[PDB]
């Protein structure tokens, strides 16, 4: 008896290729399933408290900062630096608070007009050869390419444009990425070392990935900062948005908010992470949810069918988006990104349950868990987003008590939830309006584990127009 009231779970060689291989979420289910809502796992160096329960994860993610950012603050920090997605402290709390604003309705009605529908109409316009000459596209990397040029063109009124063509950055940003999902699995963290940084080919070239990922947002906040500073400009309404440059950088210069230059850049960045792969993910599994279940995909293009006429969504068709809307929530239940939410208890604590944990104790919510397990969920392994109420209010994580938990919650809650839900659904929205879609035959879609849920082996379709 250690005291603690949890059960330690007995991991094998082949459970530990799984927690390091992109298979997380396999062994963490299953012993979900022998262990309970809650279980450790002491692996070598790692000792983490696994929570796969709706009323422990509430405790853990509300009360911030008793249980803070833990390990994922310290593994991305090369990518992020002090950006407030891995900052804590009183700077956290003064830069969350500068930017949220920025994300206000007046702008999300302009990005939804000049940057969804845009960027989800030149996904349309590059799948019409596929549509002509009936071949399979990969919809994964298509996604990925669309939320990619979107997140940018919201941040910084820049069009990455990778739905056209490949570039420079646009292949640091994936050597970023890959980078940073790497750290985060690597036996030995040899890349604290700084000699071997300078030697190991992964790391030099991770590191030139950097730079130029960092060069290219602070020339972007240079040259904006310029133009804010030559015209004077500065926030003199609610609800701001300059119209030759509806972008967050914009708004965040022109509130003139004491904040340092590397500080700027640093927090667009973590934005520009954020906003990217979840979002593409979200869509990549929804659309594969549609292709199998016929139902679904009939009420979804009924509704886009009726409440457009083949019109672009407008900012306020999207309230009457319902039941396409609970697709999506129904398919981030599936696959939740990231599959698992990491803490760190900053003093000791009572769980829920009476467990007991110390300083310093690791902590992992099974966001997949949670969503999948039968003690929280009927039918938990169904798409069904008839199990929503289409009059009632969208679920999240507050209206469902921690049952569904698609943007995390408490303190350090995702801040782009709403600006996500509106770009899945106005590309989505879009796409079933122009397109036709079946899924390739004998594929095997299954999941691999990083940031975001992704598929192993991509996800190949077949579209037609309309
Ligand atoms: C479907 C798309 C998205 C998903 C699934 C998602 C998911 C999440 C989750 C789960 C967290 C919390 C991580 C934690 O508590 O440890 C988070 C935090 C965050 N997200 Fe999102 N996100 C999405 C889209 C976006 C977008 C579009 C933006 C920016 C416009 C964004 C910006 C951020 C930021 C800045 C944080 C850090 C918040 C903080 O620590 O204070 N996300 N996201
Ligand atoms: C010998 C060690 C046994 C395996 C330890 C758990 C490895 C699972 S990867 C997991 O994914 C997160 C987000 O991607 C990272 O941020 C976490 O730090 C990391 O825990």
């Amino acid at each position: 008896n250690d005291e603690s009231g949890i059960p330690i779970a007995n991991a094998k060689l082949d459970d530990v290729a799984d927690l390091l291989g992109g298979a997380l979420f396999l062994p963490l289910y299953k012993w979900m399933n022998e262990y309970g809502p809650i279980y450790r796992l002491a692996a070598g160096p790692r000792n983490f408290v696994i929570v796969s329960d709706p009323a422990i994860a509430k405790h853990v993610l509300r009360n911030y900062p008793k249980y803070a950012k833990g390990l994922v603050a310290e593994v991305s920090e090369f990518l992020f630096g002090s950006g407030f997605a891995i900052a804590e402290g009183p700077l956290w709390t003064a830069r969350r608070r500068a930017v949220v604003p920025s994300l206000h309705r007046r702008y999300l009605s302009v990005i939804v007009e000049r940057v969804f529908c845009k960027c989800a109409e030149r996904l349309v316009e590059k799948l019409q050869p596929y549509a002509e000459d009936g071949s399979a596209v990969n919809m994964e990397a298509k996604f990925s390419q669309m939320t990619l040029d979107v997140i940018g063109l919201s941040l910084f009124n820049y069009n990455f444009d990778s739905l056209t063509t490949d570039s420079p950055v646009i292949e640091a940003v994936y050597t970023a990425l890959k980078e940073a999902e790497l750290r985060s699995t690597d036996l030995l963290p040899y890349w604290k070392i700084d000699a071997l940084c300078k030697i190991v080919p992964r790391q030099v070239k991770a590191e030139k990935a950097v730079t130029l990922i960092r060069e290219t947002v602070e020339d972007l906040i240079a040259k904006c900062k310029e133009i804010v500073e030559r015209e004077g400009e500065r926030i003199n309404d609610e609800e701001y948005v300059n119209d030759a440059d509806p972008s967050i950088l914009r708004f965040l210069l022109a509130s003139r908010e004491e904040v340092s230059s590397v500080q700027l850049r640093d927090d667009l960045l973590s934005m520009l992470v954020a906003g990217h792969e979840t979002t593409g993910s979200v869509l990549t599994w929804t659309l594969y949810l549609l292709s199998k279940n016929s139902s679904a995909l009939r009420k979804a293009q009924e509704e886009v069918d009726r409440v457009l006429e083949g019109r672009n969504p407008a900012f306020e068709d999207i309230k009457e988006l319902k039941y396409i809307t609970r697709c999506i929530n129904e398919s981030m239940r599936l696959y939740p990104h990231p599959p698992v939410l990491i803490r760190r208890a900053q003093v000791p604590d009572i769980l829920p349950g009476n467990y007991k944990v110390n300083t310093g104790q690791d902590i992992m919510i099974s966001v997949y868990n949670i969503h999948r397990s039968s003690e929280v969920w009927e039918k938990a392994e169904e798409f069904l987003p008839e199990r929503f109420d289409i009059d009632g209010a969208i679920p999240n994580e507050t209206n469902t008590d921690f049952k569904f938990i698609p943007f995390s919650g408490g303190p350090r809650k995702c801040v782009g939830d709403q600006f996500a839900l509106m770009e899945a659904i106005v590309a989505l929205a879009v796409f079933l309006q122009r397109l036709n879609v079946e899924l390739v035959p004998d594929q095997t879609i299954s999941m691999t584990t990083g940031a975001t849920i992704h598929t192993t082996n991509g996800l190949y379709m077949k579209v037609s127009q309309r």
